[PDB]
């Protein structure tokens, strides 16, 4: 009922649903698990119009089968035509990323490594967000690379990443490693301040060593966008805005 006709990345193919008209998708073939794959199902029924949409599940390793999309946030960022995303196409699909993140939030689910190859972009322009519910480190929160907390404001920062490179087109924080990348951080917004920093972690505060305009690193960002990047990389998990009162900042 499927025929891989060529593979992309578990490690996902491109098949053809024989069954229904020879259309393409997705194949990737991967107690917990089966938790897993259910909660997947579950997420499904509510047909998010900002996530993949999950056609079936095959048995035999196990085999999820997703509508296909043709790219991702990425590659639409390598075609743009300079000087860029139009600025009112980076709201839209900013817009539409926080609405399927505050989905997959609402029901308990951490997207956990959000960046722009698993966020894909459809033929009509819509954002569905994929490849999770189962290295770079330029997305990874602050926490996590710290190895502290891994709620889900951990999906957040990646958004404010996500953002700031709609505008550049370049990543923001390009780490080689957990210390390089937390450091490269910090030197945009700053030492947070031994109040904000965990308390368990192996890296103290100490090994680091101020903030600076972030209209330096992103240009051409409002006053409002500005504000909303902000509050999404905020270093404290804590005081990082959520995506559903991201929904209702101004910049929208
Ligand atoms: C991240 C990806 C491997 C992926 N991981 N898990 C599911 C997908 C998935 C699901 C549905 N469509 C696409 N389309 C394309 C989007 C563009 N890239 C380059 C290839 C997959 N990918």
């Amino acid at each position: 009922q499927y025929e891989c006709v060529a593979e992309i990345g578990g490690k996902v193919f491109k098949a053809r649903d024989l069954k229904n008209g020879g259309r393409f998708v997705a194949l990737k073939r991967v107690l917990s698990t089966i938790r897993e794959v259910a909660v997947l199902r579950h997420l499904e029924t509510f047909e998010h119009p900002n996530v993949v949409r999950l056609f079936d599940v095959c048995t035999v390793k196990l085999t999820l089968v997703f509508e296909h999309v043709d790219q991702d946030l990425t590659t639409y960022l390598d075609k743009v035509p300079e000087p860029g995303v139009p600025t009112e196409t980076i709201k839209d699909m900013m817009f539409q990323l926080l609405r399927g993140l505050d989905f997959l939030h609402s029901h308990r689910v951490v997207h956990r490594d959000l960046k722009p190859q698993n966020i894909l972009v459809t033929s009509s322009g819509q954002i569905k967000l994929a490849d999770f519910g189962l290295v770079t480190l330029w997305y990874r929160a602050p926490e996590v690379l710290l190895q502290s907390s891994y709620a889900t404001p951990v999906d957040l920062w990646s958004v404010g990443c996500i953002f700031a490179e709609m505008f550049r087109r370049k990543p923001l924080f390009r780490g080689s490693s957990d210390v390089d990348q937390l450091g490269k951080i910090l030197d945009v917004i700053g030492l947070p301040g031994e109040e904000d920093w965990p308390r368990d972690v192996a890296l103290p505060r100490q090994a680091f060593h101020s903030a600076q305009p972030i209209e330096k690193f992103v240009t051409d960002i409002d006053e409002l966008g500005k504000d909303l990047l902000l509050k999404c990389l905020t270093f404290n998990p804590a005081k990082r805005i959520s995506a559903y009162s991201a929904l209702s900042h101004p910049y929208f």
